[PDB]
């Protein structure tokens, strides 16, 4: 006799993480379900889980973490006024915590799925969800949203940022700010924070000079869009009746924040104020104040996100810029939330499998393969490329060339190998995380939102399990071997590539095009079929049937380095350049100059002795360099144009002591540091972090005698490669920048 309802779960958040009595190595966690029934009406629900120590150490990847540490972190996060920003101590701890609580939720209660129909039960005697089951009836309500804008001037003292950056050098400045709030929470009490959440029913706007103080401007009402719910619960951990206050999000479902100037400290401060305001009255339990994002780690992260691990229980999606297709990225964020249960991108690679169950699956996948690939996996050394390719100083043409790619080969191969090791998993029900990856791979061609997930879930998974790299690159090595074997039969000739993407030539007469399409299509058919056959023979089965993409037909192709290739189809003048670093806005203009110079220099096929062509080519390359440096002068004062994106891994210029004064601008720095080298006074070249100063900027003249030298070094690799690849070798194209056209800037 269990109650039964019909609802869709819109979010799953963490309320309490406690250690029951007579307990040493298992902690209970209460989960808040934001359920909404048909037509949008929302009733709040709760469930309980029980995570053991072993599961925690599995999702952490190490035994350093303990149940006592997790419970202490949760207790610290119980109060945001005393100490917010709890995850910043051990971000991996909270990452693993959310991973295991979601896994236990899936295991004990049953299958859960956001924004999807779900039959839900409850036990009144205790008062929590007991079992969740996938339903098959109902046109579920649309996942409504609310647009949030929040800006705060948290008066952080610059010297503290400088000191904390001195302790850890390559600390992304958002982490420096966030650590400053963490070490002095009173700073989050005084800030000119402004908030404007617009919904479809009623708007809400507030303005503060000091956060704790009453608003200096009120628009709409808090109750208009927010419903406070007091729910009684009797967990197995708590025998006494425990009451919980939750902020049921009426009217909306999730938040949509612009990622252009998103400040994680701003939302942290606003949510801390809301937490204090709602849980000020006692007689009820307090929730977990936990948030994760790329700003929460020293070295930062690629993809902007803002996790909501606890209070208020509403997912908030940062959609960076992309104004033209704002709806597209909002839908992509919503789909990423719904599919991977909202763990992505906060939990990390643990959405699929625990970081420590992978060492078993990889071993269990090295056994079900064929005997040859079994060794091929074991002999994989970084960048082996055991396949007949071209010497990197070389070029081809005029012959019919073609580029091919298998869309999402690493992700599809990882999915097949995960299934091969699936039998080796401890729990058959613990393979639901192995159902999200297949959902991603299946929906990858249909929708690009799965794409960006798979281009980051896979490389990060390969870092979670180092042993998976030698497996994936062995399977791909086997794929390349059969590509080469089948190539000879269809006149295709492997000339270069990087595995899933490969470009080659055809031994057809280089003048006929009517039959060219036929051979170019038969080669695709045969290579695709043969690779699929090898994969099937290797037992690895792909969910989405394999497909080869004809990414372009070209007549000339020139390669200089291992990644640098330029292709050009003379008939339609369609070209493609790869391997040129786009490390700024000037490198794009350099790439365009290179792709025009190469188009003009391979148009010199007029009958001539090879020696003549080398000189009439070098002259044109020098002229192209001249026209580039001439146009460089007309943009000498655009410092943002002469900017380079330094990674937190690369060696970086030292931060000026005045860049620590950007206010609500230091938060934007999550991954890249955009630096411009200016030349104050004389002789000395100093770096300016462009995005840490207010605009319009005032600077000494930009040292174009440094950036143009680097751009010219890249253009020179491309041109030494083409000069020594089409005609006779022996010529390193050098442009005398220091003499011919140095005067313009220095």
């Amino acid at each position: 006799d269990i109650v039964w309802v019909e609802e869709s779960v819109s979010a799953i958040t963490l309320y309490a993480v406690w250690l029951p009595p007579r307990a040493r190595e298992y902690f209970h966690a209460l989960v808040y379900f934001v359920c909404r029934n048909a037509a949008g009406e929302g009733r709040a629900r709760f469930a309980e889980v029980s995570v053991t120590a072993t599961e925690l150490r599995d999702f952490y990847g190490s035994a350093d973490v303990s149940v006592q540490a997790v419970v202490a972190a949760a207790r610290a996060a119980t109060t945001p006024a005393a100490s917010p920003l709890e995850p910043l101590e051990n971000p991996t701890l909270w990452r693993a915590l959310y991973a295991c609580v979601l896994a236990a939720l899936e295991r004990q209660t049953g299958p859960v799925a956001l924004f999807a129909p779900l039959r839900i039960g409850s036990d009144p005697r205790t008062g929590l969800v007991v079992k969740v089951e996938r339903a098959s009836w109902g046109p579920p309500a649309a996942p409504r949203a609310a647009l949030l804008v929040a800006e705060a001037n948290i008066d952080i003292d610059p010297m503290a940022l400088a000191a904390r950056v001195a302790e850890h050098p390559d600390a992304r400045l958002a982490w420096a700010r966030l650590a400053a709030i963490r070490d002095t929470p009173q700073c989050a009490s005084a800030a000119s924070l402004t908030v404007n959440i617009t919904t479809g029913t009623a708007l809400f706007a507030r303005e503060y000079q000091t956060l704790a103080f009453p608003p200096i401007k009120k628009e709409g009402a808090f109750g208009d869009l927010v419903e406070v719910c007091e729910v009684g619960l009797r967990p197995r951990g708590h025998p006494q009746r425990v009451t919980a206050r939750v902020l049921l999000p009426r009217d909306y479902d999730y938040f949509v924040s612009a990622g252009e100037k998103f400040s994680a400290p701003a939302l942290v401060a606003l949510f801390r104020q809301w937490h204090t305001t709602v849980h000020a009255a006692p007689g009820a339990l307090a929730p977990v104040f936990a948030f994760l994002g790329p700003e929460f780690e020293v070295r930062g992260g690629p993809v902007p996100y803002f996790a909501v691990l606890g209070f208020p229980g509403w997912p908030t999606f940062t959609v960076p810029a992309t104004a033209e297709s704002a709806r597209d990225l909002v839908r992509g964020a919503a789909a990423a939330y719904a599919a991977l249960l909202g763990a992505w991108p906060a939990v990390g690679a643990r959405v699929v499998l625990p970081p420590r169950a992978w060492p078993g699956v990889a071993s269990a996948a090295a056994g079900c393969l064929l005997p040859a690939v079994r060794e091929a996996v074991a002999r994989w050394h970084p960048a082996t490329k055991i396949i007949q390719l071209l010497d990197p100083p070389a070029a081809v043409g005029p012959v019919w060339t073609a580029r091919f790619c298998f869309p999402g080969l690493r992700a599809q191969l990882l999915a097949a190998l995960a299934d091969l090791g699936g039998s080796g998993l401890a729990d058959p029900h613990g393979r639901t995380g192995l159902a999200r990856l297949d959902a991603l791979v299946v929906a990858a061609p249909s929708e690009p939102w799965a794409g960006a997930v798979l281009e980051r879930l896979v490389p990060d998974t390969c870092n979670a399990c180092p042993a998976l790299r030698q497996l994936l690159g062995g399977v791909m090595a086997a794929v390349c071997l059969q590509i080469e074997e089948t190539a000879s039969s269809v006149k295709f000739a492997v000339c270069g590539g990087d595995g899933g993407a490969f470009w080659g030539v055809f031994n057809v007469d280089p003048q006929d095009a009517d039959a060219a399409s036929g051979v170019i299509e038969d080669a695709r058919r045969a290579i695709e079929t043969a690779v699929g056959a090898v994969l099937r023979a290797n037992a690895v089965r792909l969910r989405h049937p394999l497909c080869l993409a004809l990414e372009g037909v070209y007549t000339h192709a020139v390669a200089w380095s291992q990644a640098g290739v330029w292709f050009w189809n003379s008939r339609d003048n369609t070209d493609h350049l790869g391997g040129f670093p786009l490390r700024g806005p000037a490198y794009t203009t350099a790439a365009g100059v290179v792709r025009d110079t190469l188009r003009r220099v391979l148009g010199l096929t007029t009958a001539c002795v090879p020696e003549e062509d080398a000189l009439t080519a070098r002259g044109l390359m020098e002229d192209a360099c001249d026209r580039l440096i001439l146009d460089a002068f007309n943009k000498r004062l655009d410092a943002e144009y002469w900017s380079v994106r330094v990674s937190p891994f690369e060696a970086s210029d030292p931060l000026p002591p005045t860049a620590f004064r950007g206010g609500a601008l230091l938060d934007a720095e999550h991954y890249w540091r955009r630096v411009v080298r200016v030349c104050p006074g004389g002789g000395e070249s100093v770096g300016v972090p462009v995005d840490l100063y207010p605009r319009p900027l005032v600077l000494p003249p930009v040292d174009c005698a440094h950036h143009l030298r680097e751009i010219l070094r890249e253009i020179e690799l491309v041109f030494t490669g083409v000069l020594a690849g089409v005609w006779g070798e022996g010529g390193k194209f050098v442009y005398p920048f220091d003499d011919k056209m140095s005067f313009l800037f220095a």
